[PDB]
């Protein structure tokens, strides 16, 4: 049995956190894992304090090879706009992208603003000024909602632009997934972009978003994989998921990355954190759609395999899987 440390996105964290749980029940082996957030977690992959860092965000293949790191997917999930609107229940606010851009960007102020009323014909939406809430901590959230946004909102693209941390127009931070989905909880007029699992587990209504194609769809498990449809995983795992082409393909729509050093200081280490995401794999796909997280297609975690066994060594050029 071992004992394996992992840190960043908070993302996946509800995910992870089941695997870890039922690993643990069925092997004994101890997996903690720490949601600091993307930019914490490469921060301490790379300061080696951790035995893998987990960012939403993937790393290029230059920086990957100037730090010796190895990167790969596990699960699709999706960013969806929580929201407190005194009045309005799940599923039935729909917003498009410039319009979530602009509220982003504090040119609209109130729910009943014209701009979300042509595109909500029939909702009476109350004039409450809305509050918007985003995240204070270096986030891979803010990285695929930010990209998702500077494709549908040219001021927003050129103003403030795409990142882990952007200089925000307006809004109060929150800290985390959690800390997004906490605030929103307590503020009647909140609207905050947080992983699908949270939203649901708290509660929380959420909006439908226009698809790249034009139609209003909802945040669900498998539109999040319909998303990935298009994806050449043969090419590369760093996929970019937002504002994808399809039928019922969610917009806001991202995988999520596991970091580790290629060369094995503690092969011990490395090879339970190898053994552990295989059994995640082979066995976790049902918890993770429990959670609504889309499972990759089987050939994606074939080229994981295959890349782990090309990748990851000891210091004697020995592989580790
Ligand atoms: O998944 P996050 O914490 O990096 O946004």
């Amino acid at each position: 049995e071992a004992s394996l440390t992992g840190a960043g996105a908070t993302f996946p964290a509800p995910v992870y956190a089941k695997w870890a749980d039922t690993y643990q029940k069925e092997t004994g082996n101890k997996v903690n894992y720490q949601g600091i957030g993307s930019s914490g977690g490469v921060k301490q992959i790379i300061a080696n304090t951790v035995d893998f860092g987990a960012s939403n965000a993937p790393l290029s293949d230059e920086k990957l090879a100037q730090e010796g790191l190895f990167q790969f997917p596990t699960v699709i999930g999706g960013v969806v706009l929580a929201v407190n609107i005194p009045g309005l229940k799940s599923g039935e606010l729909v917003l498009d992208g410039k319009t979530l851009g602009d509220i982003y960007l504090g040119k609209i102020k109130k729910w009943d603003d014209e701009a979300i009323a042509k595109l909500n014909p029939g909702l009476k939406l109350p004039s409450q000024n809305i509050a918007v809430v985003r995240r204070a901590d270096g986030s891979g959230t803010s990285f695929v909602f930010t990209s998702y946004l500077a494709k549908v909102n040219e001021e927003w693209k050129n103003n403030v632009g795409t990142g882990s941390t952007v200089k925000w127009p307006i809004g109060l931070g929150g800290k985390g997934n959690d800390g997004i989905a906490a605030f929103v909880q307590r503020l009647p007029g909140a609207i905050g972009y947080v992983e699908y699992a949270y939203a649901k587990q708290n509660n929380l209504a959420y909006t439908k978003l226009i698809s790249a194609d034009g139609k209003p769809v909802s945040p669900t498990e498998e539109n999040f994989a319909n998303a990935a449809k298009g994806a050449d995983w043969s090419k590369t795992f760093a996929q970019d998921l937002t504002n994808q082409k399809g039928e019922d393909a969610w917009p806001i729509t991202s995988t999520t990355f596991i970091l580790i050093h290629k060369d094995q200081k503690k092969p011990e280490q490395g090879t339970e954190v190898l053994k552990f995401f295989d059994w995640a794999y082979k066995t976790g796909a049902k918890q993770a759609n429990d959670l609504d997280y889309a499972s990759l297609p089987d050939s994606v975690v074939e080229q994981v395999r295959a890349a782990w066994k090309t990748n990851i060594k000891d210091s004697s050029g020995k592989p580790l899987y």
